[PDB]
């Protein structure tokens, strides 16, 4: 299947294809019906591999616009790094175009991302020791999270962020839809599967 | 998504539809994108019915119509018991109202099967035992087939069917496409899939 084979938006297929974006990996191709029905998922594949489009369509095609400044987002993505989450804000934004995406992290001041934050946000992107740091201090609102996505969890497992990682879930609405991706599936990752996962499917491309 | 949803013909559609069938399940829905195009998988879902669409919508699909009398099957799908082998034709034959699915299976005499065999099948719903007998005979030929299906391999194992799986699958072209559905992965499954199959995808519902 194309891209266009699946029920996605006109203008979600239209950005897609302007993007020469046109056939899922077969990683997104298995997530992809599940996914747009709201369902957990865990997708299992080799580091590097192209699995972006199988929670940024998702979260594309669920959240609809909204205009109202000071709103809190409605999707949740950590990422282990920086350029990470500029890479995964810059493709989201893109498919999404319907959509404000900011992406936060460390390694600089608090002010401009905070003032996004504080300007309205539907969906963020962010590494999670800076979106911990922005939900103590009340800047971060996730009691709106709609879906949450954790990218490369070995590598936020590896890299000491269990705690935040699980502090930031658990701040979420648990009705939430989650969609994790482990490359191993670790001790960690099953526990988050079971503690804050409904069901989830599996889907392993290793190979 | 709803089978309507999937790129499939719209008599294929109206045979499920005319059955009451308009939703795929979980397994179902992850399996189509890429079996339809004709990659191997590994569907972990559990034992009885819930999944057979996610094989026999492929083999409708994928399988034109012949009428070639005598012709040799091009899907071959393996059940462990002869209860399923009758179960599995009959959900197969109507949704591929197009082909010709001969059901062979013991427990009964050789007659029937050898004739229907003879005359010529699309698709051969089978137990192992059987099925190897009619290849040893020569009355069952395997060189066509282009979808091979293990429909509950762990019950395959328990009844002692290894052998005769793994012969009839060697009987079969490599070229082919091959999904194997099993509740719980075990040593022979994985093997199975090391030996049988190319870079399956792994789609696990088990909740
Ligand atoms: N279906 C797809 N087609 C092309 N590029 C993709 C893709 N999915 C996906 O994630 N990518 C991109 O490729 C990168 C690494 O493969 C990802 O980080 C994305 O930037």
């Amino acid at each position: 299947m194309e891209f266009k084979d699946f029920p996605l938006k006109p203008e979600i297929l239209e950005a897609l294809h302007g993007r020469g974006l046109t056939t899922p990996t077969p990683i997104e191709a298995a997530a992809l019906p599940l996914a747009l029905e709201g369902k957990d998922l865990i997708g299992q594949a080799r580091t590097g591999t192209g699995k972006t489009l199988a929670f940024a369509l998702p979260i594309a095609e669920r959240l609809a616009p909204s205009q109202e400044r000071g709103r809190k987002p409605r999707a949740l993505v950590l990422t282990p790094t920086r350029e990470l989450a500029l890479q995964v804000a810059s493709e989201l934004t893109a498919v999404a175009p319907h959509l404000k995406v900011v992406a936060v992290y460390g390694g600089t001041g608090y002010g401009k991302q905070k003032e996004a934050l504080l300007r309205g946000a539907d969906a963020v992107v962010a590494t999670p020791g800076r979106a911990l740091d922005y939900l103590r201090q009340g800047v971060l609102d996730l009691s709106r999270v709609e879906v949450a996505v954790l990218d490369e969890a070995d590598e936020m497992l590896s890299m000491g962020f269990e705690e935040e990682v699980e502090a930031l879930l658990s701040a979420t609405p648990p009705s939430r839809q989650t969609l994790l991706f482990s490359a191993t599936l670790p001790s960690w990752a099953k526990r988050l599967a079971e503690r804050y996962m409904k069901n989830p499917v599996l889907i392993n491309v290793i190979k």
